[PDB]
């Protein structure tokens, strides 16, 4: 799911949420990706801008928010998060790490018990986290 098929499915979810809402105005979208995707941000952002062009959701404000990894080994059920650091990095100022999720694979393998074949818990989707509207009418 490159740049394109995610702002299609995001501003889907936004748009589809603002109509059941009877909404007059979408005015913010907060989206949460996470640190495992490949995405460039801000064409993604780009991407949503275009799509937004003539809905009620044009001018939203987008804010994207980093969602840490989480894995949980199917051998030992252990959990660690990248930054645990069992063994922490030469740099010990552990939020200062970025990871590239294209040569992260290296880096991944269960601390306490042996290693691999874990299953990704959190960091590797996509989704709104929450979205921000405008209504008229009432009494
Ligand atoms: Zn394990």
């Amino acid at each position: 799911m490159h740049e394109w098929a995610l702002a299609d499915a995001i501003v889907r979810t936004v748009l589809d949420y603002a109509q059941r809402e009877g909404a007059s105005r979408v005015k913010a979208v907060r989206v949460v990706l996470g640190e495992l995707q490949d995405v460039a941000e801000d064409i993604v952002k780009f991407a949503m801008e275009q799509l937004f062009a003539g809905t009620i959701a044009e001018g939203a404000e987008i804010e994207f928010v980093e969602e840490e990894a989480v894995f949980k080994c199917r051998n030992c059920n252990y959990e660690w998060k990248l930054k645990e650091v069992k063994d922490k990095f030469d740099e010990r100022i552990k939020e200062d790490i970025h990871f590239i999720p294209e040569v992260v694979h290296a880096f991944l393998a269960c601390p306490k018990c042996g290693s691999h074949d874990f299953e990704v818990v959190k960091g590797r989707g996509v989704y709104v986290a929450g979205i921000k509207i405008e209504k008229e009418g009432g009494s």
